[PDB]
């Protein structure tokens, strides 16, 4: 109990600094005490096309990062999303409770209809966040940690997690939304008012955990900050000095104002130096444990192997229970 | 081979003549030298809302009018589509293939949204025709009979086949569709423009199988005809009495030009007459071996439960060289 639930699409080679500080530094903080359930959702990155061979490869390294990042497969289970028939079968349950008016409204749908040109916006563009609610309900879910960009679909799953217990009382779990204050968002280092995200355009103000460490050493020293010359937290008037203390703070488990206080008479240039030193730091041993993840894969496929058969022992359970209260018969 | 697949949904206590005549007619006709999958679809029946022990039940007496209407064990699958995981999943990838324009231009969702309102239109009432496309492709389907209102459906289906198709060579089978000329569409008795359905109004020109057989005779005595006293087909001008006819003889098995010519000289009083006795004589059969399968239920669920594990075996497979394709972690 205290059951946790999250997922991370294998859409690149690379998480970067908004996924690891976001949400899997909180899932590190939780597996200890909380029945953690960590997915990477295969099923989701095919709402837009994705090569194969690279789709494959990423969901091994996805998972890989997770562990580097910290997630610890004896006390966490780890596992495939397309590897457990519960999350569609529920997925189509939940999509006959969610309103067709409800799920036009998501933000990322019209966001990434936006990206993909209109009629050539695909049904699971539009379906991704009734499989979203699916992924979390089909394990009893108390939390969910992710980042604000998740937050709205979350609202979803909650709301659709009603209307059925409202026709089926006491059906599913209705999970409680942990989204964290400082890290809610990194931004991008070129645009701080944008998040981080590999949609940017360039990724010259992203930081990816496996890139070459002095590349983004590089980035960060070239971060975007404002005319000041006042090390300060204010988000709202200083974006970028923000973001860059917001990232080391979290590397480094300093507190802001500790940070804040202790810069005083510095200029910007010690807050990138410093930033860029903390996250070289940071990337250096998840980028030695990847590397033998990925060269060693049979740890890493016995890690996914065990995580699916977990989770399609509790998730199965789940869609019986939903199934039976629709009346199918069983 | 020739493999064929075909689905009802239980969402009466009864199917109609529309169901009897336009599908599974045809599907007795083919079970003895086609392979095929016959399908209960209890997970489209909930894209509206269903009192569960409702369901359940007409499950059970929707299969069981399948063998009353000659449906062999012995030489087709019976089986309840929730009962096979793989629908769902592959109903997922196809979402993917599918355009959003290209769903919401279904008359059906259409004409479905219609009735139950805007805002209260569900998810799973717009993606209803892609798991339909799942429920086909899932079993390397190579032809599926139906009646016409299930067109425009499978052309979405074969759409969606030749899409992933294009960018993974060989991975589906295209299915032709099959429809038949003389009962594509029974029409209701009361207004025999309209194809008959349980959504008429009234049920007064609906024919039931599983109705007391002299009330469906009583309806077919009360059938709208013309003013013209001359028995003769044509379904354009003359709806009510070509429907008649299209009745009894697929009901009888005798050809219509045959029938005209021998109801020459004849009022419509001999044509109703003739066509509510030949209706009674082939509801009776059928309500006996229903009420049978009912009252000893054992039977029906051993065929269900046989047909669930060679679906489950089939479209398992299917799921498994799609995803493989995509490129996911297997
Ligand atoms: N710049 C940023 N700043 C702060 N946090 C960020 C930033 N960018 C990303 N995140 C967080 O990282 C996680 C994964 O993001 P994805 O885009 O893979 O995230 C996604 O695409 C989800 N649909 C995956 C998903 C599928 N099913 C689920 C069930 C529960 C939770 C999550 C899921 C998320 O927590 C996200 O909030
Ligand atoms: N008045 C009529 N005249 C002639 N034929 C008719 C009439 N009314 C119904 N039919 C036919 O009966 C079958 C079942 O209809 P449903 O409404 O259950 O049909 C439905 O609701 C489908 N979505 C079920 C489905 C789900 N998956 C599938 C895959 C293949 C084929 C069918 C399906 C159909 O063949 C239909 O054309």
């Amino acid at each position: 109990s205290r059951r946790i639930f999250s997922g991370v699409q294998p859409t690149s080679d690379s998480l970067h600094l908004g996924n690891a500080l976001g949400a899997v530094a909180q899932w590190v903080g939780l597996q200890d005490d909380h029945d953690a359930f960590f997915c990477v959702v295969d099923l989701h990155a095919i709402t837009i096309p994705q090569d194969p061979e690279a789709l494959r490869r990423r969901t091994l390294i996805t998972a890989a990062q997770y562990l580097a990042l910290g997630i610890d497969p004896g006390r966490a289970t780890i596992f495939v999303q397309s590897q457990v028939p519960a999350h569609t079968q529920l997925a189509w349950v939940l999509g006959c409770f969610t309103g067709f008016g409800q799920a036009s409204r998501m933000t990322q749908f019209k966001d990434k209809s936006a990206r993909q040109g209109s009629e050539a916006t695909t049904v699971g563009l539009f379906t991704y966040p009734v499989l979203q609610a699916a992924d979390v309900l089909a394990y009893d879910t108390e939390l969910v940690p992710v980042g604000e960009d998740q937050r709205q679909h979350l609202e979803l799953a909650r709301d659709v997690a009603q209307r059925f217990n409202s026709r089926f009382p006491g059906t599913l779990v209705v999970p409680d939304v942990l989204i964290p204050k400082m890290t809610a968002k990194i931004y991008d280092l070129q645009d701080p008012t944008s998040k981080m995200s590999k949609s940017a355009g360039t990724d010259a103000g992203l930081i990816n955990l496996l890139d070459d460490p002095a590349l983004s050493a590089k980035k960060i020293r070239s971060a975007v900050t404002d005319s000041e010359r006042d090390i300060r937290y204010d988000p709202d008037v200083k974006p970028g000095v923000s973001n860059l203390l917001n990232i080391q703070s979290a590397v480094t488990g300093t507190d802001i104002d500790v940070l804040v206080d202790g810069y005083a008479g510095h200029g910007y240039g010690d807050l990138k130096k410093d930033t860029a030193e903390a996250v070289v730091e940071f990337v250096n041993p998840i980028q030695a444990r990847v590397d033998e993840l990925t060269a060693d894969p049979a740890e890493l496929e016995a890690v996914l192997a065990a995580g699916a058969q977990r989770a399609h022992d509790v998730a199965s359970k789940t869609v019986q229970r939903v199934y039976d209260r629709l009346g199918f018969l069983l």
